[PDB]
């Protein structure tokens, strides 16, 4: 077969029922995740190869960065609750990994203020039980797959992308192989 278990993807031994159709995990501390966002735009290119309106879900993880890692999972919940993911993803990645200006929850909040989220609006969300629920959802989804590494993408709770088994001499070719694999898996 052109697509083979163990090559472009692996099959979960314990599939996860009722999972999101396309589920990505990342950390703002994760170096390949930085590439996946700013250099490769993996999520956008996957979406462009899937049918219109299909659910893509993207969740932050706790297991990198200690205290701040957990603050970032909560901030991602705020971003999802307010719908401002596209406004804060790049400045959070660059503040953690490029300028290293994010050292505290207050620095995370500054990114949202600078992106135009009002202070009262950010603080109300940060402390909301709706956001507590979104944090729990992010934790539960990672726990469902005993997630120990990012970037990770899961398709229908059954298949895990294997980018290590793709060619990376050409960055566009890699993105295309990755997106085409998600499409193939989604059609299984
Ligand atoms: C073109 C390109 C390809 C890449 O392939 C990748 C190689 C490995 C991973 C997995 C990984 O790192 N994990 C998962 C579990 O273990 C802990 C961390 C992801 C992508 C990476 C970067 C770039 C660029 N630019």
């Amino acid at each position: 077969a052109q697509y083979e278990d163990g090559k472009q993807y692996t099959t979960l031994e314990k599939p996860v029922a009722g999972a999101p159709q396309v589920l990505e995990f990342f950390s703002f501390f994760c170096p390949h995740c930085y590439q996946f966002e700013e250099v490769l735009h993996i999520s956008d290119n996957v979406k462009k190869k899937l049918p219109e309106g299909v659910k893509m879900t993207k969740y932050h993880v706790n297991f990198m960065g200690g205290d701040l890692g957990k603050d970032l999972t909560q901030a991602w919940a705020v971003a999802m609750a307010l719908g401002v993911e596209d406004k804060v993803t790049v400045p959070l990645f660059e503040g953690v990994q490029k300028t290293q200006t994010i050292r505290s929850a207050s620095d995370i909040r500054d990114v949202f203020i600078n992106a135009g989220i009002k202070g009262e609006e950010y603080d109300a969300a940060w402390n909301s039980f709706v956001v507590k629920s979104l944090v729990a959802q992010q934790e539960k989804a990672a726990a469902d797959v005993q997630l120990r590494g990012v970037p990770a993408m899961f398709v229908n709770g059954k298949y895990q992308l294997n980018p290590q088994g793709m060619d990376t001499s050409n960055m566009d070719v890699f993105v295309q192989q990755y997106a085409d694999t998600v499409k193939y898996l989604s059609e299984k």
